[PDB]
């Protein structure tokens, strides 16, 4: 029963270059408008010694407006839910892998997120916190064998100009028998709308809309 208003509760446990951390968040979203928003708080490992922007895409494609002509794999996956696994290879050797197990408690999504990154150069934009925002991204979704997957070429804008590229690959796994969709795109807009000085508190907004190839 995906309702027009849904709640979000999440915990992320992770480490970057071996430094552990934990983040908890609460939020709300509009599945049918493709809109979501959440408040995120650092519980362990603060102040984070890395750019927060590498975590935001880990903090649910149900919050994407799907037209009637495209199969909605994500709204179709509940109340059992689904999970995904993701790799993110940055242009300077930095690599992140993350997972999210999404379940349902009434009208509230529950995220169990794991996030790990290594090989970020000490002088790079991530360890030095020189990232600004994610550019608008186009996610390419497709089904290979019997598995829904997605690819992405994302770009982080840097302070002082330039961009920091990231190659992303995601695997989705439904916990029930759902209709697999046909290839299509999802355009994403993600933005930190507010944060305190050390990002121990963050307000994150996301907007997603599915389009055809």
């Amino acid at each position: 029963v995906i309702k027009p208003d849904m709640k979000i509760k999440l915990r992320m446990e992770g480490a970057v270059n071996g430094h552990p951390f934990a983040i908890e968040g609460v939020g709300l979203g509009k599945p049918f408008e493709g809109k979501q928003s959440m408040d995120l708080k650092v519980k362990e490992g603060g102040p984070l010694p890395f750019a927060y922007d590498i975590l935001t895409m880990a903090f649910n494609r149900v919050f994407a407006k799907y037209p009637e002509n495209i199969v909605d794999y994500f709204k179709q996956s509940f109340p059992e839910g689904y999970s995904w696994e993701r790799s993110m290879i940055y242009e300077d050797g930095g690599i992140c892998i993350a997972t999210n197990d999404i379940t349902l408690d009434g009208d509230c999504y529950i995220y169990e997120i794991r996030f790990d990154g290594v090989n970020f150069p000490a002088n790079g934009p991530v360890m030095q916190k020189r990232t600004v925002k994610w550019e608008p991204s186009t996610e390419k979704l497709y089904v290979r064998d019997g598995v829904l997957k997605s690819d992405g070429n994302y770009a982080l804008s840097l302070e002082g100009g330039g961009h920091y590229r990231c190659d992303s690959k995601t695997t989705y796994k439904a916990k029930k028998v759902v209709q697999l969709p046909d290839y299509h795109d999802v355009v994403h807009h993600i933005e930190i709308k507010s944060h305190d000085r050390d990002y121990s508190n963050v307000n994150l907004h996301e907007h997603a809309e599915a389009h055809s190839g």
